């Protein structure tokens, strides 16, 4: 259907491991997207096909405000074309990196809008496995969604694929290449409940090595400026046993975020 010629090209969005993404119009109905641009031999090198697979199929399917749309994919023999949704106000790691820090009211949004996308996904027992800020975009009214479900699964499951950049956002039982589930993605909000706060995520250290120690040991401490309804939420998510994390339910029914977000559940 789709080809690379109905399409004129703009200024460079992104770039990921795999994904170099371009901001593009459509030519006949001058639609606005992006297109994610990712290299056959690169894929196939490093064996990682069926996440494409999964990214395509799972995330055309879900429908939610605060979850970034998938329109379709063609390809021509050097590479292959995601046909995206464009999130004109860019990531939320940008924006951390302008701002340095978030305040109560704005941390407290972006995780109600986390929580509302992470509880649909759930309620299909999707699991995204890779919540990090360059992967959580922003629309036109400043509202956040989720993207790049490439390395997103149904629960429960194992891990086949290696790891590659970061261990920063990932809990214990997936770093130690244990069974998991939907618990991940909890432990997850809690590290960027954390960041978002602080400036820096809660495990964060000079080594690949040392890090993995402090996560599976869950050494983390507060700054003295973190409020205790804050430090109440955290430390109920970044637990190591998963079943005593709480139900997304309960994220969005806490004193701090209700005390504070601008958006409901
Ligand atoms: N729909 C989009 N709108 C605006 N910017 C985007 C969009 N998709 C990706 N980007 C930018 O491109 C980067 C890489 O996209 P991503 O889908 O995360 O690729 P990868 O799978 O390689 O991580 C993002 O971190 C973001 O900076
Ligand atoms: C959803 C489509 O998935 C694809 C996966 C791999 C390839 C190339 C690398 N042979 C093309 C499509
Ligand atoms: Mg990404
Ligand atoms: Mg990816």
């Amino acid at each position: 259907q789709w080809a690379l010629e109905d399409f004129e090209i703009g200024r460079p969005l992104g770039k990921g491991k795999f994904g170099n993404v371009y901001l593009a119009r459509e030519k006949q109905s001058k639609f606005i997207l992006a297109l994610k641009v990712l290299f056959k031999a690169q894929l196939e090198k490093a064996g990682v096909e069926h996440q494409l697979r999964r990214e395509v199929e799972i995330q055309s399917h879900l429908r939610h405000p605060n979850i970034l749309r998938l329109y379709g994919y063609f390809h021509d023999a050097t590479r292959v074309y995601l046909i995206l949704e464009y999130a004109p106000l860019g990531t939320v790691y940008r924006e951390l990196q302008k701002l340095s820090k978030f305040d109560e009211q704005r941390t407290a949004t972006y995780i109600t809008e986390l929580a509302n996308a992470l509880s649909y996904c759930h309620s299909k027992r999707v699991i995204h496995r890779d919540i990090k800020p360059e992967n959580l975009l922003l629309g036109s009214a400043g509202e956040l969604k989720i993207a790049d479900f490439g390395w997103s699964v149904h629960a429960p499951s194992s891990r086949r694929t290696t790891l590659a950049g970061t261990l920063d956002y990932l809990p214990p039982e997936m770093i130690e290449g244990r069974m998991h589930d939907e618990k991940v993605d909890l432990w997850s909000l809690g590290v960027l409940c954390y960041e978002f706060l602080v400036g820096k995520p809660p495990f964060e250290a000079n080594t690949y090595q040392e890090t993995y120690k402090r996560i599976s040991r869950v050494e983390f401490t507060f700054p003295d400026f973190v409020t205790e309804g804050a430090r109440d939420l955290i430390s109920r998510l970044l637990k190591h046993n998963p079943s005593q994390r709480p139900m997304l339910r309960e994220v969005l029914e806490h004193p701090w975020i209700t005390a504070n977000s601008s958006k409901p559940s």
